[PDB]
């Protein structure tokens, strides 16, 4: 009969989580016996905490949680523990100690650092092919970086590894500006606008963003100042971003595989909800209760296999 699964999305207007949400819903359409209770946490862990309580009260057989605050996994785990309900965390990764505290806690996401490394390699590649980009000809990349949420595993790894990778490849970098834009387009546009209206405006050579949404805000600000010749790099390969890659407005991005993260999340939840063991009848590779889906770099050179087909 009807298996109830509760799902929380940290914020429905997050561009990337918007794609993941729709894929989950689509995947559920195909499980006649399952009923999905979806909630928008409106970027507030307090609101999400209340939402979970409501869900548990409604007798869900499993929870699929997209945390507002990664540090709140213990809180959610104690709530789930009380009903001996399995919980599948996704996209915001909880601490390993957190995960180990409960036999029915699982995580579905990615190897965050890998996206950092891939982006670094794309920049390296394009920098090498465009010496015109070294405006002051010092052989150094004068960059600005638009960071996602502080403390967010993806934001921390992407920020560290894009620079580490460039430096490991023999490319020297000089940080002109670094600020968080919390994964949002509007805030990124305002930050970049500020940067283009200050003293360092003419020193900027490359714009690095932890995600596509922030990358798009930077593009708009560049355009407003007639500085469209400055390259921008992002992460996620959102359909909206692929068009900018096509256009030349974006230099490169990285596919964060929304469809397989959605599918893995749903399969585990359903199996656990059914009392069946997490990967049962699936090809997912679980490694100490975690599933990681690979990242893939994307630029003009291999666009044609991601772009509309
Ligand atoms: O947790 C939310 C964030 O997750 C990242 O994986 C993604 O790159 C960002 O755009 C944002 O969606
Ligand atoms: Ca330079």
């Amino acid at each position: 009969a009807d298996t109830r699964i509760g799902v929380t999305i940290y914020k429905y207007d997050d561009n990337f989580m918007s794609v993941v949400r729709k894929a989950i819903e689509q995947d559920a359409k195909a499980a006649p016996d399952v009923q999905l209770l979806m909630n928008d946490s409106q970027n507030d862990q307090s609101k999400q905490n209340d939402q979970i309580d409501v869900l548990l009260a409604k007798g869900v057989k499993a929870l699929a949680i997209n945390l507002v605050d990664p540090a709140a996994a213990g809180t959610v785990i104690e709530k789930a523990r009380g009903q001996n309900v399995p919980v599948v965390f996704f996209n915001k990764e909880p601490s390993r100690k957190a995960l180990d505290s409960y036999d029915k806690a699982y995580y579905v996401g990615t190897d965050s650092k890998e996206s950092g490394i891939i982006q670094g390699d794309l920049i390296a590649k394009h920098w090498a092919a465009n010496q015109g980009w070294d405006l002051n000809k010092d052989g150094q990349i004068q960059f600005v970086l638009l960071k996602g949420e502080p403390g967010h595993p993806d934001a921390e790894a992407r920020t560290t590894y894009v620079i580490k990778e460039l430096n490991d490849k023999g490319i020297k970098t000089e940080q002109l500006q670094l600020d968080t834009a919390m994964w949002d387009t509007a805030q990124a546009k305002d930050k970049m606008d500020a940067w283009l209206s200050g003293p360092n405006a003419n020193k900027i050579e490359v714009v690095i963003a932890n995600n596509d949404a922030m990358a798009m805000g930077a593009v708009e600000a560049l355009k407003a100042h007639n500085k469209s010749s400055i390259p921008v790099f992002g992460v996620d390969a959102l359909p909206e971003a692929l068009a900018l890659v096509k256009s030349g407005a974006l230099a490169g991005t990285v596919l964060n595989d929304a469809n397989n993260q959605a599918k893995a999340t749903f399969d585990l939840a359903k199996n656990l909800a059914d009392g069946k063991g997490a990967a049962d009848g699936t090809n997912w590779k679980i490694d100490n209760k975690v599933v990681r889906v690979p990242y893939v770099g994307v630029d003009k050179d291999n666009l044609a296999e991601f772009s509309k087909k």
